[PDB]
């Protein structure tokens, strides 16, 4: 008596979802709305712990995340660095060593491409944007409808869609404010310049490694790319008007219009951004935190990833805290899976709602905390205090709760969530 | 290039092994003396060691679940022990293991799905091994088979069970430490119909895992076959050696069978009358005598039975041996990732220190299982039993017991692999 799952959105989580569920067992359609990949090019970092988790769901995961990256002497340790890059000073503030694989970085496009090819063929189907749900009785399986005019039957739904979820505005309204993600009045500018000119404006230690520079009301990024061939910059500054309703969230923009909003900034910073290309990228920040979810499930509906609790960037972890959710869904769904073998139609889909349940009891409070976390590490990284040479001691002080929010992200305990998430889900079932 | 590993039997453990190396893309050969092969015998796993399967690779779970039978509130599993020598057939003592604090499968059907769940090319048959030759570390090692073939492989693992050829290679075929040696008990296996079992036991015993306690033997019943068969197995004690090339499984009688528990009580003898007629006697042999001085030398490692082989009185064997293979999963991926661009001596170095951590943190625990499954058996069959009026002694076994059952069934397999990994490190120079 087979279980399926019918998850919505074949992203990082959605896929990486797919995987931990098809290697217990469990049958698996991932719908995505595109033709094929996006976000081609682009960098991201997991933590050890994030990858740990994907080994429990699947140890090819990692494979295919090691093959998607990256001489004797010793094997180098993580490190996270705090710059001054307000002053002339421009004196080294802060920094946190996260060890050895501390974070593991991939091309994110060939990494999802390398997990679908873990897959079995056919589990994603593309061009297949999910339009509307149906939900009947519990015993009855949820039927969605896409916009191709075809429709599916799955006993369970997950929403993998990300941050603007259509499974989400299912559960809350397409009305709710609480279904759509709000902009966090931050805008960041992206682009490459060569390493050669990072040494120039930051000399051979900083263009090399991986820098964050605080000061007032915006906050710098930068880190190598291609080889130790060009560094990737990341500036984000503050910006009080509204992000105009169906205004795009990417669009143009000039090397010139960064370079105003960091003109009092020191020397070293101002170069950096004069090194861009003419032609740069602009991308608001939105996310979850201004109307977080009032539950991440009901019924045989779950949401996973960016769907429940998509962040601002600050933290460089959103998608660790997605596979910490693949991973809970996934254990709790096997365990459904082979608690419930040979009972009838009406214990196992109580089962799948009970596991639901525990899933939204044991992971909303640490994912929305997340969110609140990365604004309040991005307000610490642009206090205005920074400017201030009044007030510079008490701006410093933030670094020991950078670390602590950091430490809690990294360092968390999954074994001790799914213990909890098997618990709480035999207790909904009345055991 | 990839790393190789050749691994000397395709057994549970070997197969589980080669299962956990390839999914995180070691490559890795799987060679097996027999044609083509297991028993068609229960098995039963820990939870514990159920979790371990899960980390070496979530299909191993799925395959042990689709290979055993399909069990309103979800039954807790039990140890139970009973007086065997007193009609009062008393109920001594009980543990409980927790829901699905073990899982049970057919070997046979479990090893034919994990066959499948490898990606086909690795499992070589009609490879009996006969000869290893090492040479430089830095070389291959070089295996060679009775049919005159021959594989290279930058690694060795001998998975190759209770009369291991790799453990020969390692210590010398004249050492005692490269054979395993009787435990002067041998056990009947056979047998009854549920039906048969109700007339003997009662149904709640008859649709239950127990032991029977007496003295010089005890006898172990569970339900088979979806609770329409219930298997017996009779452990006696043997003053006489086991000469040494006679088979270790051999015909015998339910009469000789009933020999032995002729002064214990009927509804045991009654089980024992319904067996067949024509039966089948087990020698247990083992590790206890001479234990492995070393489980890893060089670039060659043991694993399971090869390494450890224990005689059957915690039902926890080849749970042991699961540990292992996670431990040496963990380690070569570790092997794999950090020396992924350096040169073959640090590659090859790196095997070496892996072999050697590995056999820093399982040996303790696996040479401890192979002396507590001996102990075990003698508290079952303590000659006090026998005597009404040193009761109080021999029922005070169990605290014993259960210290033993939990140490087992409760292992913190996630330091293990902290500390393989901690001493892997330190033996790279780190
Ligand atoms: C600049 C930036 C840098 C980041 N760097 C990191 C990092 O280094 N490490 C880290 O852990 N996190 C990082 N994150 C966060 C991380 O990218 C996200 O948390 C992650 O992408 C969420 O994955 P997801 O699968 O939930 O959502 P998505 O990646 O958004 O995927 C959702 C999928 O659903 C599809 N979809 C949407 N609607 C539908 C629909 N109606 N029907 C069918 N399909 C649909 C979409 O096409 C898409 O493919 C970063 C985020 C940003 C913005
Ligand atoms: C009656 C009994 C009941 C048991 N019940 C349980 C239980 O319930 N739960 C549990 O955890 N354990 C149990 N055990 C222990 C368990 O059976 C063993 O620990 C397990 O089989 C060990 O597996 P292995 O792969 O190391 O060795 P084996 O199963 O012995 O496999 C070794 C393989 O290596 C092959 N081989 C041998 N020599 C060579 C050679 N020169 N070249 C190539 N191939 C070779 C062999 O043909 C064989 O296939 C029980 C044991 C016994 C005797
Ligand atoms: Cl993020
Ligand atoms: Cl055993």
């Amino acid at each position: 008596q087979p279980l399926s799952v019918g998850i919505v959105g074949g992203g990082i989580i959605g896929v990486i979802l797919a995987a931990g569920l098809v290697r217990r067992g469990i049958d698996v359609k991932v719908f995505e709305q595109a033709r094929g990949f996006r976000e081609i090019g682009a960098g991201m970092a997991f933590t050890a712990n994030a990858v740990r988790c994907m080994e429990m769901l699947d140890p090819a995961i990692v494979w295919a995340l090691r093959s998607s990256g990256a001489d004797h002497q010793a094997e180098a340790r993580d490190y996270l660095r705090w710059v001054d890059g307000y002053h002339e000073s421009s004196k080294r503030l802060y920094q946190l060593d996260a060890g050895i694989r501390g974070f593991e970085a991939c091309r994110r496009d060939q990494f999802l491409e390398a997990l679908v090819k873990v897959l079995p063929e056919g589990i994603v189907e593309c061009q297949k944007r999910l339009q509307k749900i149906h939900e009947k009785n519990e015993t009855e399986k949820v039927t969605l409808e896409f916009a191709d005019g075809t429709f599916a039957h799955v006993d369970c739904v997950i929403g993998a869609d990300g941050i603007r979820s259509r499974v989400r505005q299912h559960l809350f309204g397409e009305d709710s404010p609480y279904s759509h993600p709000h902009y966090s009045h931050k805008f960041a500018f992206r682009g490459l310049i060569t390493m050669e000119n990072a040494i120039s404006a930051l000399g051979e230690d900083k263009a090399r490694t991986l820098n964050m520079h605080v000061g007032p009301n915006a906050h710098l990024i930068h880190y190598p790319v291609a080889n130790e061939t060009m560094v990737n910059i990341a500036a984000f500054v503050s910006d009080p008007e509204e992000w105009p309703d169906k205004l795009s969230l990417v669009g143009p923009a000039t090397r010139e219009e960064a370079m105003g909003y960091f003109a009092n900034w020191n020397p070293g910073l101002r170069a950096v951004l004069g090194f861009m290309p003419e032609n740069i990228d602009r991308w608001a920040m939105f996310d979850t935190y201004d109307y977080p979810a009032p539950f991440f499930s009901r019924g045989k509906i779950c949401l996973v990833g960016d769907a429940a609790h998509a962040a601002v960037p600050h933290h460089g972890a959103g998608a660790c805290i997605g596979i910490e959710d693949a991973l809970c869904a996934t254990v709790l769904l096997a365990e459904v899976f082979v608690s419930t073998r040979g009972k009838s139609s009406i214990v196992r889909n109580r089962a799948i709602a009970a596991a639901f349940g525990s899933f939204n009891a044991v992971r909303r409070v640490r994912a929305q905390w997340f969110v609140d976390s990365s604004r309040r590490v991005c307000d610490l990284y642009q206090q205005p205090e920074w400017a201030d040479p009044q007030k510079r001691i008490k701006a410093e002080n933030c670094f020991e709760e950078i670390k602590d929010r950091s430490h809690k992200i990294w360092h968390f305990d999954y074994n001790s969530m799914l213990q909890e998430a098997i618990e709480k889900y035999r207790h909904n079932m009345g055991s």
